[PDB]
């Protein structure tokens, strides 16, 4: 018969990267996370009212610009499920990033916790770098997943860690 390959993508065994998922940008248009194939990529949740917001962003922009020559990318997911982290309208969170000189796109309309969490973040939470010992779940906003250029989660950093912690493992992959 016609065709040589087909798949029903039944569960996590078919999911191999962010490339098997897609998320809205802050304007509401679909981002194809497939575009991260061949790029060293980072996945983290952002917020305007964290105790460390500028302590993250002021490094985050510099690292993006410093490795822009090598193909470094970072998809920033604004998030409120932890507490009082992000109570603004999405149109604030768009220009909030521009206040730190951000040249990467701002993202919107995902979830990271509960049964209706966006499946990108479920796939990372079920990865061996995102899983806990007991009940799982992200500790706080600004939790950082590290993806080598092949789209596979290599590493993960706690929400107290700066992007400057990633800057140590970054140059080994490119």
């Amino acid at each position: 018969g016609p065709g040589h390959m087909s798949a029903s993508r039944d569960d996590w065994r078919a999911a191999r990267s962010m490339h098997e998922f897609s998320a809205k940008d802050i304007d509401g248009h679909m981002v194809n996370l497939d575009k991260y194939r061949g790029f060293v990529s980072i996945v983290t949740n952002v917020a305007s009212q964290c105790g460390k917001t500028e302590v993250n962003y002021t490094q985050l922009v510099d690292l993006h610009a410093r490795y822009a020559e090598r193909g470094l990318r970072i998809l920033a997911f604004p998030s409120n499920q932890f507490g009082k982290q992000e109570p603004g309208s999405n149109e604030e969170i768009k220009e909030f990033a521009a206040g730190y000189n951000v040249k990467f796109d701002m993202f919107s309309k995902i979830e990271v916790n509960g049964d209706d969490a966006h499946p990108l973040w479920k796939w990372m939470k079920i990865q061996p770098k995102g899983k806990g010992i007991l009940g799982n779940a992200i500790k706080w906003n600004f939790t950082k997943f590290l993806i080598d250029k092949n789209g596979v989660v290599v590493k993960r950093y706690g929400p107290m860690e700066e992007p400057l912690v990633i800057e140590k493992d970054l140059p080994h992959y490119f």
